[PDB]
């Protein structure tokens, strides 16, 4: 279960780099230099790194000091072979984005938001990123009249159509992935789930430029089944990126290392990613618990990739097992793939077997055998098979 | 706060008609005849009624006894002036729909599902319904391998495209509203929120025939802000119907009378429905708590409409108040309506005031005054103003 | 991983005998004869069965029909060597209970409830039950003024006090175990968590005759840590019995088979009970899904036992592992067991190294080494180690 | 609805003094001088302020700087007639606490925590505090093996026992009030609910020196009924103090102003405390949103007091209403107060009307009349009545 760069595992600079501050405490670890992070990650067997502009270049740096940062970073990438698949904007930390970035009530703060973003898009594309994520963590409200949602969305649609026009005019090959989240730090964040984000993308001027970047713990802060949501992102053809971590319940977002939190949901997400051939980076946006020192950080981080590869093995052994292939026919998972009525309406209506002569009760009593199948999955996760 | 038929309040036959059975208990009230329900509701001041085929016509009734039911019902409507704005199918109760209706693994049960639905669509349109709701309460799973979600959705899309073709061929003016729900009775239901349902409708053959039918308690079983979701259904132009009730938390769906459960969320939903000019029925899909006898039922039911009209008054007094109109300018809710960059990209990029010369910190310190505004809403809800 | 009576695995008649009617669903299974259930669970390796009074004797039986159901049950237990370690009363199915048993507002319903419980305490004793469970499913409320809850804690205590007087006047060697649950079938239930039941006991006249019977799913309904809840109850000496099952987070109570739901909490639970030296029943309170026929009912009751036995084996190996031992030392679980200040408050107060010359910066710099310890735990659970 | 000291409304220095840094956000406000806060809260009508040791005296101060901060604070309290009813210790901000204070695995951190608490018990006593709050925010865990929780309940009890010995050896007229919280800043926190804190107290050497300090938001984090939780604590005689605020369901702790969040639970809370005759502080533990400047900080601290006073007035009128009295009788809240069986177990057992000749069908047919009683309650709250 040794990670190699062929596995496409990537991490955020801010993940291993998180210093330990939370609503009730101060930093527990030092600030990590992005060069030591690149180097360490490459020795852990990771494939790449990602970044918010303010992880790389500390807010309000001039162009000198901006260059000095990018250059020492670009040397650490060249030397390691590490790649930067995705980058993003910090439109949440500075006191100025307290009521948002793209949907801030103040018109000045909103146009700025966008200048800060376009500036970083040019660094991302230079460094090789093919996805540009946008997590609108400040777009929402703690009270009902503070934000009119129909207009704030007109604004959000305008801010994305503005970005879609600029990439189109510059000829970049970059695509945007919108990252939904139900709450935290705002009381309610706009586009709270993968569903909302999928529907919102269909109202942007050029929908094809836009997908989602789901995050495990996010959808589970809404008590939702993450593999189910990802299957709908896949069905739409909109899983551009995926953020992986752990969450132990409906509570504040924990950002545990992946495989921690809900373990059976972690197994079905690996199973689905792998059975549907997801190509993108397996990115860990997670937070080494502030109880740890730096050794615990790279450890927590190695554990993210270990559990991915272990669950990957158990999901392939499950799908491969003849007895489970048989168990799927027993539960009629082959009949689900069958068209309900390729032939059509006229045919269905006419069919007496489908209503008039249909023995409902015989059919009611055909057991689904779902439990035999789920214990086979349980033994395969546990390696009792 | 006297309900009149001009207020468009409507109820389900199964709401006041619910006998009191739950996962741990038996019926506490008798079965209510749909004629006594029509009559009683009209005397309460309601505008109309709705129905699942099996509320009206008891499952497997022949055509004689089917006619006998519809006719005595149609006489109670004629005599009262009561209207039937919406109807639907019970694709959840009978033991045969234990693994779904439209996405049942068994192909036979699926085509049947549809015959049962098309049959009822013809009764609905005859009776004057303009919306046909579909609540797929059995479409989901309690375990990961029991349902492949990408295929079950291909099936769900096919089942809806099949219905969209039949209305198109018969020339009916009926539209479909899809009702999302996170869970219960299935462990995870497909299309768990308004967001998911909006995005799914964009992949049906004729999207224009389809909207949502949100339900208050549903989105709050996902810990989500219901007014926020409804604003996105409105923005899309997809709020075809709305189901109103109460929910006191993330737990089993309670179906409390409306205004019960989350009261501040009830005030912002009325405020939004009214400020955006929703035309549809104000439908109460709720359940008189089984502690009640029949007097408690019509009482609980009258309380649904009372709280709608009381909250309606407080929302109009809030929007009307000069001091609150002033409070909205103070929080810059007028600037949210303003285009971010009608002029465009070139202009924004060039603008030094929007990035290069922008004083972030002055702007950071412009307080939002959100709290003064939310206490003004609080005094208006409470009638301290 | 095949069970035998040595494992003390038990199952209520109500669990495999669930007919599958839920809020929106008719029963999908035929009732099971009790005598068939003790046979089939004996053949799968069970220790014995438990029951509610109205599980074994139909409500209303008459008092020769009762005689008969008891003789048949007795003979089947004697035939298989199946025990009856626990029994309980049903104070939630019949409508006389719609407002509660011990705390209904109607006095005469609290008298019919108290007398009904004493009838089954006598029978339970004759059959060999040494624990009597009390789950007040209907005690609680939907609205605020409906229940004065300080006077309801008065009526709860009165009942449990008279029940204690009753069994001590009889010389009955039996103890009570109160089962908490936060909600369902009531909006909120009285004594909603483990901590709430434990606190109530201390105010009873004979605190020693009472303990707690916690369920996995009930504490998970409130997002609590079920292993921690079990540890506080063993710390208090009050874990008299337990109900094992699974639950996928905060929603309706599903009662999935033990092992399903939060699989790592089931790992951590079995590590606790086996380490604890808990020697009461491993009782399963689960429902086979209504998707399942009677074969699938037996694949799910066997799944319960199998999951617990894999889990015991994985937890046993985790704790025996040299690696894990060194990591526990590294995370100072041994320092946690040394007293903070056995040297009294006076030498603590004069210990200048406890404050004045405590170095908080060398103490704050130390990593806890919990991510590495938890990854060794994940490795054992997945059979990677 | 203007407050005055007669209303005993208090506020920690940490509440209006929150600078607004959250998980993803830098502080949006300047720190407040303590002396400015007692002045501004005195001018709004407060009773007094509370503090954590490191709120009044900066961590690391030196032991003349400490002298000075105490003298300045004293003089400002004496200037305004502001009291200091409660004080607490900060065992959660500094990294030495990252694994806990009283239950860190490191022994020497449990010694620095115990000594730090005793330093502030002395100071609190001199200033007039008759309640000492203990919120173990960092006591608990993120992973299972990290904390043996039965040995952590040993270390918790040891600390609270030595603290009891300390204050009785001193003759200090002060009592402790343990504050539960389910999670944040730890994945799960020890003593997570009211019931869990109440149960722990009974095992201490001097149960009488300890009570509970529950917060609205903390019980709501677990979806519990906060009015019911407060009623069990007054039933046990243990409500020593309270923290009032608001929370919109299950998610991170927001600490909204009292009145916001679950407005009807705030109604039902104030009905309980005013009916209860609770005469301790009405303490607000809230955060003005980080959206707000310092004027908006004061519009939110004034909102707290105003909401409680409207609510007291609406609840007072609900209970005084003839209509409500008759409805309470109709829902037999008076029968709930008559003993079930004051006539002992023996005449209960021979009362043939308690069982043999109890008619369960005429008892089951009776409505509880709770929807009508709850709608009269909704009418009072909205000022419709
Ligand atoms: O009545 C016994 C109780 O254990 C059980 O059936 C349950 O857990 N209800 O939720
Ligand atoms: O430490 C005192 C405690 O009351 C407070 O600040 C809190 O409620 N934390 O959640
Ligand atoms: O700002 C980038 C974003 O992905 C971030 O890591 C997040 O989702 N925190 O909740
Ligand atoms: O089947 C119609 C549907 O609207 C139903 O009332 C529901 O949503 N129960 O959860
Ligand atoms: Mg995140
Ligand atoms: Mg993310
Ligand atoms: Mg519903
Ligand atoms: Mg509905
Ligand atoms: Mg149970
Ligand atoms: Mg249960
Ligand atoms: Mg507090
Ligand atoms: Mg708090």
């Amino acid at each position: 279960y040794q990670p190699t760069p062929e596995d496409r595992f990537t991490f955020g600079l801010w993940t291993v780099g998180w210093q330990g501050r939370d609503p009730f405490g101060d930093a527990t670890r030092p600030a990590l230099d992005p060069v030591e992070t690149v180097q360490r990650l490459a020795e852990l067997g990771a494939h790449g790194v990602t970044f918010h502009d303010d992880d790389l270049i500390p807010f309000g740096s001039s162009d000198t000091e901006r260059e000095s940062h990018i250059k020492r970073f670009r040397q650490a990438l060249d030397a390691t072979g590490m790649t930067v698949p995705m980058a993003t904007t910090n439109l949440f930390t500075h006191p100025v984005f307290k009521d948002g970035g793209f949907t801030a009530n103040d018109r000045d703060v909103r146009r700025y938001a966008l200048r800060k973003t376009i500036r970083n898009i040019d660094l991302a594309v230079e460094l090789g990123a093919k996805t540009y994520v946008a997590w609108g963590g400040r777009e929402g409200a703690e009270s009902g009249a503070a934000k009119d949602v129909r207009v704030a969305l007109d604004r959000m649609k305008e801010a994305f159509d503005l970005l879609g026009e600029y990439v189109t005019s510059q000829g970049y090959d970059t695509r945007f992935a919108i990252e939904p989240k139900p709450n935290e730090p705002r009381g309610d964040i706009l586009l709270p789930t993968v569903g909302h984000a999928l529907a919102f993308i269909e109202r942007l001027e050029r929908p094809e430029l836009y997908g989602v970047n789901p995050e495990v713990g996010h959808e589970q802060m809404a008590g939702l089944n993450f593999p189910h949501g990802i299957a709908q992102a896949l069905w739409a053809g909109k899983l551009f990126h995926i953020d992986l971590n752990g969450q132990s319940g409906i509570k504040y977002d924990q950002d545990l290392r992946f495989g921690a939190g809900d373990l059976r949901a972690a197994f079905w997400l690996v199973d689905l990613l792998e059975s549907a051939g997801y190509e993108g980076p397996r990115h860990f946006d997670f937070k080494p618990p502030r109880t740890e020192d730096i050794d615990g950080v790279w450890a927590s981080a190695a554990g993210c990739m270990r559990n991915y590869l272990i669950l990957k093995e158990r999901a392939a052994a499950f799908r491969a097992d003849p007895e489970v292939q048989e168990a799927l026919r027993a539960s009629r998972l082959d009949e689900l793939a069958q068209p309900t009525a390729a032939d059509g309406v006229q045919e269905l209506l006419a069919d007496r077997t489908a209503f008039e002569d249909f023995d409902v009760d015989a059919a009611a009593a055909r057991g689904m055998a779902f439990e035999r199948l789920d214990q086979l999955a349980m033994d395969h996760l546990l390696g009792a098979r």
